[PDB]
Parts: structure tokens; C-alpha cells; sequence
């Protein structure tokens, strides 16, 4: 179903392949390091990429996403973790491609409350949270959500690329622009008034942890930006309507996700880009073994400003503090 795709070459790949060689700093542990390195590494990368990504970037009238396909294969994937607290992918091949790909976008973040501040983060699923709304269920379909709805500081880009794939996983999305087609006048000046009410995700809360901006966060609209390129901002799960219309509102943006949405199973080699300002995601139920070989995803965040973050940060640092989310 998705649309907006890049395709390396073999000799594209084989460029990404080298340029990594120029990515030597420890992702976790020398984050920002990393990350720098990775930024000025890109600037080596096949040129016809550079520019679908910089375009990809600059937002204006992209489709909300971009399914990058080609990338080298990963040879010695270790066995997919049961949980994701190890940090496997930030370990592999792919996530040095990944960083490239990703500092051609922008800046790369990671989030204290969002998998231990992980530069990448393990998107294996859970034996315990199957039936949960994070990143690690199975059970149960990841309902429509903007990543970090409920933050100021959610990022611009997530970044999803694929180490095991599962056929029965689906990633949804549905771009601000579909919704708009599907929608009256009335129905998108409502969606731009500030009738609804967010709540932090669960994957954020943890024992004595208090964030400035509190728990419940709102209202606020969930259209915003240009008439032609709508911003969106929304959770099917956590949103609550501050009014009868505002709640019934939610459920018309809801049907027409189910009826718009398009679909794609991340496979080996691929890498998915989210537009999360533009584009709102999902994903199916699937039946995972937790036998090592499951479904691994190597998720990361982009920001296109750094600075927004700055007061949130350490000097030379890549990591949100938690009570700033
Ligand atoms: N972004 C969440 C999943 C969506 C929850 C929406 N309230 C996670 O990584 O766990
Ligand atoms: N359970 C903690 C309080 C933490 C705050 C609630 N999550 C205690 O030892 O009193
Ligand atoms: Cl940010
Ligand atoms: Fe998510």
C-alpha cells in the first residue's frame, strides 16, 4: 500500500556499507559522539539519496512517510531478545546505516523515559506487555497515535529499521492529508480548537517519577499547521474529548484510519521513516514464538532542532530527561 519509496541500488548500498566504516564511536555509550559522526559521514553518501531524504526532510507535501528498501543485509544477527532492556540493535551493522540515513533527516534524540535512553531501541515484543499498547505488544493492534502525543518535545522523525520481520505484522499509517479528504469544513475547524485532553504513555511512567508539565496534558487541537499540509497530533487510546461533539470527533477520525490507512510489513533491509508531524501509525496483531527469531526493530528519534531540547539536556549530550517529557 505505502507510496513513498526509496530504493538503493546495489552500488548505493554497497557506498552505505563503506561510509558506516566511518562510524566508529560506541552508539550507547558515546551517544552524542556517535551521532556527530554519523552526521558528517552522510555527507559521504550516493548524492541521489541525500537529496530524496533533504526533500523527505523539508516536509512540504511529503506523504507522511518514507520506505527505504536496499539496505545491506544484516549477516550475524544475534537472537531476538525476549525484552528491551539489552539494546541489541544499537550492536549491529544496520544501526550504523541507520544513523546515516537518520543524520542526513536530522538530529538524532533519545528520550530517558522511552527505553532507557537507548540510542536505538530494541522493538521486540513482550511475553509479559502482549496485550499492552507499547511498541513491545503482539496480542492486541497498536492503536492510531502521533509518538509522544501528550510531549512538546516528541520527536519530529521516529525511525524504524528492520532486523527480523513477522508476515502478520502490519505497520499502519495515515497521513493529516487523508484525514482532511475524508472530512467536512466543520469536522477540521473543530479538529484545530483546543477540545482534547492527553495523558503520558505508559512506556513513560515509572516509581517517583514526576514530570513538570503533570500526567493529564491539554486540551489541546489535534489539527494544526498550513490548510494544504496539515501538523496532526493524536492518540486513539489516550485522547478524551473535553465535549459530546469533541468525543464524537475522535471516533469520525478513527473510522476513517480504519478506511484510508494503508499497511506494510517491514521485512529485512528495510527502513521505515515516520513523519510524526504529518503521519499517524499502527500495527496488527501478530502471533510472536519468543523463541529469539521474532519480529526486531531497531526504533530511533530525530529531531530537525536540537536546541528544543538544550534545557532538557546535558552539554554534549543526546538524552531528554524525564520530568522534561
Ligand atoms: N509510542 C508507544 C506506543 C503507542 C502508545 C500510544 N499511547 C511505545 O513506544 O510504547
Ligand atoms: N513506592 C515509593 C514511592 C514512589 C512514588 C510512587 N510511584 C516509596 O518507597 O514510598
Ligand atoms: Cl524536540
Ligand atoms: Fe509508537
Amino acid at each position: 500500500e505505502v507510496s513513498a519509496i526509496l530504493v538503493l541500488t546495489s552500488s548505493e548500498a554497497s557506498t552505505l556499507e563503506r561510509v558506516a566504516d566511518l562510524v566508529t564511536a560506541h552508539a550507547l555509550y558515546a551517544a552524542h559522539d556517535f551521532c556527530a559522526q554519523a552526521q558528517l559521514a552522510a555527507a559521504e553518501l550516493p548524492s541521489r539519496v541525500v537529496a530524496r531524504l533533504q526533500e523527505f526532510a523539508w516536509g512540504d507535501m511529503n506523504e507522511g512517510h518514507l520506505l527505504i528498501k536496499g539496505l545491506p543485509q544484516v549477516r550475524s544477527l544475534p537472537p531476538t531478545p525476549t525484552s528491551n532492556v539489552h539494546a541489541v540493535a544499537a550492536t549491529t551493522p544496520m544501526s550504523r546505516y541507520q544513523a546515516l540515513i537518520n543524520e542526513c533527516v536530522g538530529r538524532m534524540i533519545a528520550y530517558e523515559a522511552e527505553g532507557h535512553g537507548h540510542t536505538f531501541q530494541d522493538m521486540v515484543p513482550s511475553a509479559m506487555s502482549a496485550h499492552s499498547q507499547t511498541s513491545l505488544g503482539s496480542a492486541v493492534e497498536l492503536e492510531l497515535h502521533t509518538e509522544q502525543a501528550f510531549s512538546p518535545l516528541r520527536p519530529d522523525f521516529v525511525s524504524l529499521a528492520c532486523l527480523r520481520g513477522d508476515p502478520r505484522a502490519l505497520t499502519y499509517l495515515f497521513s493529516a492529508r487523508q484525514l482532511v479528504a475524508t472530512l467536512t469544513t466543520q469536522e477540521i475547524a473543530m479538529l484545530r480548537e483546543p477540545m482534547w485532553t492527553t495523558t503520558v504513555d505508559e512506556s513513560f511512567l515509572a516509581e517517583g517519577r514526576t514530570f513538570l508539565l503533570g500526567f493529564e496534558r491539554g486540551p489541546i487541537p489535534i489539527l494544526s499547521g498550513a490548510d494544504d499540509d496539515p501538523f496532526i497530533v493524536f492518540d486513539q487510546d489516550l485522547m478524551r474529548g473535553i465535549s459530546a461533539p469533541a468525543q464524537e470527533l475522535q471516533q469520525t477520525v478513527i473510522r476513517a484510519y480504519y478506511a484510508e490507512r494503508v499497511s506494510h510489513c517491514l521485512a529485512p533491509g528495510e527502513m521505515l521513516l515516520i513523519d510524526n508531524r504529518r503521519a499517524v501509525h499502527g500495527r496488527s496483531i501478530f502471533a510472536p514464538r519468543f523463541d529469539g527469531a521474532d519480529r526486531f526493530l531497531s526504533r530511533s528519534f530525530i529531531v530537525a532542532d536540537g536546541s528544543r531540547s538544550r534545557h532538557a539536556r546535558s552539554s554534549f549530550g543526546r538524552v531528554v530527561s524525564a520530568r522534561f517529557s
